[PDB]
């Protein structure tokens, strides 16, 4: 037990540094004075270097290798050791020259992306992106893979993800959601401009706080602040902070941002404090985290049952805006589906075409079948073919998303995975929790939070996303769940 305690001590020290970094980044987004930005960046970099030194330390590797041969340890301890050894060895695969090259190319891509957006011309970004793609292919060979090099990068951002699995899912997205979009486009346009009336900022703020409280967010172990882009950050399970943004002329923004972040935050508040710093105390994956945000935002937060209780309350809050708007009109308006250009603004149906396009492009960039030369034309053709929209300039097209300039290849699919897990989990909860829908329609979200806290939150990384989904639902991830949820909301009135 002495050796396992030394492992825990080392990991908890690393986690202390990483959470200090999180505090500095949270303040950077919320309260940092403008002229302090440079020193704040320097301070984050210094701490990041220290954390990395600690997690690559030879003594930690020797300890992990010793603990791998301890059959005495319990299931959680053994899983912690195994996952931490995987995390540790990943770094040891990379040659130092490749690490330095990736860092230099990421800096160059950051600067080139900024100036490309400001010139509104992808060709400004193109050389940096070509360099990035070359280095990413080298990285696939360093990481190793089977069947397709892109699998090495997919696996980085979602353990287990691969081209076979994702090709199947996205073929289903195409073949099932394209007809659904054709059906939606023939529908009569819905009233909706009431969402762009004036919604008092202080009333919106308190509404979001109230909704988070009702969801189960522990505001003695968290808090909300304003930031430019809503996010959730945890410094430990007892200090999980969310941000939101308020548009006084667009009610669609804050309320659903708050519910979305609430879903992340409830997960983080449910991870065990005794596993702080260890794999079984961390969220299972980006896809599972996204399933929590989407399950609350959409499967709950856009559902008629949720609004049967919440709508009269928000009408009372905003009677000049909503007092002559019916529950059905409001429900239809908050579920407006429309092919559009910007992924971050897309409704929950068309969103997945955005992801599919990025997936196909990344898959071609990494296998060599798609070049970065004239990538804007490729992008625009994909958008016209699948979403029936005509990209008017590059900032509305290939330059919209920052991920590639950060070197984040294999990241985009996790957004869709999150949505599809959310549907599979929520439908399963509706089966397994007897009075779930009635409870939701009566304003009680505790049975749902309890189900999540028994089935997902406390396990950390103990189960992979696949094992988790199979254990809870009796099935691997199946797009059919999302389809039935979406068709049920969009196709029969």
């Amino acid at each position: 037990a002495e050796q396992y305690a030394a492992y825990k001590q080392k990991m908890q020290k690393i986690a202390d540094v990483r959470n200090a970094i999180a505090v500095l980044g949270w303040d950077q987004e919320t309260y940092l004075p403008e002229k302090g930005a440079g020193f704040r960046g320097q301070q984050i970099t210094t701490l990041s270097t220290i954390a990395h030194e600690l997690f690559t330390a030879p003594e930690l590797g020797s300890l992990l290798h010793e603990l791998h041969h301890h059959p005495e340890l319990d299931a959680v301890q053994q899983k912690n050791i195994a996952l931490s050894l995987e995390d540790y060895d990943k770094n040891k695969k990379y040659p130092a020259s490749l690490v330095a090259e990736i860092s230099e190319a990421t800096n160059q891509a950051y600067h080139a992306w900024i100036k490309a957006r400001k010139a509104n011309d992808y060709q400004v970004f193109e050389p940096a992106l070509a360099r990035m793609v070359e280095l990413k292919r080298k990285e696939t060979t360093v990481l190793g893979y089977e069947d397709h090099p892109y699998n090495a990068l997919l696996n980085e951002y979602e353990k287990g993800a691969n081209v076979d699995m994702l090709d199947t899912i996205f073929t289903e997205v195409k073949t099932a959601l394209s007809p659904l979009l054709d059906d939606i486009a023939k529908q009569t346009p819905a009233r909706r401009d009431f969402l762009h009336l004036h919604f008092d900022r202080d009333k919106q703020w308190q509404l979001g706080i109230d909704l988070l409280r009702q969801m189960g967010y522990d505001m003695s172990a968290g808090r909300q602040d304003i930031s430019e882009h809503p996010f959730t950050t945890s410094f430990n399970p007892l200090d999980v902070r969310v941000t939101t943004r308020i548009d006084e002329n667009d009610f669609s923004n804050m309320t659903w941002s708050c519910i979305h972040e609430g879903g992340h935050a409830l997960y983080e508040q449910g991870l065990p404090t005794e596993q702080y710093g260890l794999p079984c105390g961390e969220a299972a994956s980006l896809g599972i985290h996204e399933s929590q945000s989407r399950l609350w935002e959409n499967n709950v937060g856009r559902s008629l049952n949720f609004w049967k209780f919440q709508y009269p309350r928000i009408q009372a809050l905003f009677p000049e805006q909503l007092g002559n708007v019916s529950l059905q009109e409001f429900y239809k308006a908050i579920n407006h589906v429309q092919p559009s250009l910007i992924r971050t603004e897309a409704d929950e149906i068309t969103y997945h075409f955005h992801i599919m396009i990025r997936y196909e492009i990344e898959k071609g960039l990494i296998d060599g079948s798609i070049s970065t030369k004239d990538l804007n034309k490729t992008w625009n053709d994909y958008y016209r073919q699948y979403l029936h929209v005509e990209v008017p300039n590059d900032t509305q097209g290939v330059l919209q998303d920052i991920h590639w300039s950060h070197g984040s290849f294999g990241y985009f699919p996790t957004y869709s995975l999150g949505s599809f897990y959310a549907a599979q989990f929520f439908t399963t909860a509706q089966k397994q929790v007897p009075d779930l829908d009635v409870s939701i329609a009566s304003g009680n979200y505790q049975p749902l939070l309890e189900w999540l806290r028994n089935n997902i939150h406390p396990f950390g990384r103990f189960y992979t996303s696949n094992e988790l989904c199979q254990k809870i639902t009796g099935n691997p991830l199946q797009f059919s769940y999302f389809l039935d949820y979406a068709a049920g909301k969009f196709l029969r009135g």
